[PDB]
């Protein structure tokens, strides 16, 4: 019914070569060569990012969609790309990252980029069931892809519901993955959240064309339906005319060392 739903149905119809060409068409990618080299080598003294995911938060932060300040919570931190990014930022006082890190899920990677000493990771932590805590900046990058649109809807709704559960009165800043934003139930939920909390939704250019993921953020106000439909139309247009070529950008590099505050 929605254009996003049309997009999702059509993505599954793509043969191998068409899918591979499509997913990278006109997207932005960070060059992960240096980071992969030092990660393989096992170095902790080079200011690399532990994941490709750090590129997404850098973009959101630098483009002004998200202030990162105070006590930061990183829900579903995985390797910790968003946690280390946050820890290096001027106004950040501490970062707490929670993740499952069990049964095939990514474990936090120990690194010594700026502010590593103000980061605390806990694995074996299910953010859907564990007790909440206050934060000034609440990050959540959770949303596992599925070819079943109903599974993506359910996963998205659980993330948005858990976000409202964790969000405290002092949580003025936030960034939450919205895996499948086009689903009418998800649009409705986002609209309700926006009534209470403000903010808006944005497509991060580092996302592959094979996902409709968008981020619900605190730093900009916009029209949810319009922003979602604009991304759906963009994804559909890229499908009709796939370039098969990504724009390459420099990776997220950080200083190394401890911080006092
Ligand atoms: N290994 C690795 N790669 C990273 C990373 N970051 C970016 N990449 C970049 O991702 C590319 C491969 O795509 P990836 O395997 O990571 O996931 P893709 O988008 O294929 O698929 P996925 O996100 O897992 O699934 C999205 C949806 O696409 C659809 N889909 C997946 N595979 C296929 C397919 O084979 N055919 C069709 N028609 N649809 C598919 C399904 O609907 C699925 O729900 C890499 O070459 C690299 O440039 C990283 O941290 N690790
Ligand atoms: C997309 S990755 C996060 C990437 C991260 N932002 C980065 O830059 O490295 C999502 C992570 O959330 C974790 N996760 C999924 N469900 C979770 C849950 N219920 N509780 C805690 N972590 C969860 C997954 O294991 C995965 O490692």
């Amino acid at each position: 019914v929605t254009l996003g739903e049309v997009w999702k149905r059509q993505l599954n119809m793509l043969g191998k070569q068409e899918f591979e060409r499509y997913k990278v068409s006109d997207i932005t990618e960070v060059d992960r060569t240096a980071a992969r080299r030092y990660l393989k080598e096992g170095r902790t003294d080079v200011g690399i990012s532990v994941s490709r995911g750090a590129a997404k938060i850098r973009w959101l932060h630098e483009r002004g969609y998200l202030r990162i300040t105070g006590r930061v919570l990183d829900l579903g931190c995985g390797r910790g790309g968003w946690s280390y990014y946050a820890a290096a930022q001027k106004e950040v006082m501490s970062v707490k990252g929670y993740t499952l890190g069990i049964e095939g899920h990514e474990k936090p990677i120990h690194m010594q980029t700026l502010g590593w000493n103000i980061v605390k990771f806990k694995d074996k932590s299910n953010v859907f069931t564990m007790p909440t805590e206050p934060s000034d900046t609440l990050l959540c990058d959770i949303g596992e892809s599925s070819s079943n649109p109903l599974v993506e809807r359910d996963r998205t709704m659980k993330v948005l519901e858990n976000f409202e559960r964790w969000k405290h009165v002092n949580t003025e800043n936030f960034c939450v993955k919205v895996l499948a934003p086009y689903h009418p139930d998800v649009i409705e939920k986002l609209e309700r959240l926006q009534l209470r909390f403000g903010g808006g939704i944005v497509r991060v250019p580092f996302s592959r064309n094979s996902t409709h993921e968008m981020y619900y953020i605190s730093g900009a106000r916009n029209n949810i339906t319009h922003m979602v439909n604009t991304t759906s139309r963009s994804l559909l247009r890229r499908m009709t005319r796939p370039s098969g070529k990504a724009i390459i950008e420099g990776d997220v590099f950080l200083p190394t060392g401890t911080r006092s505050v």
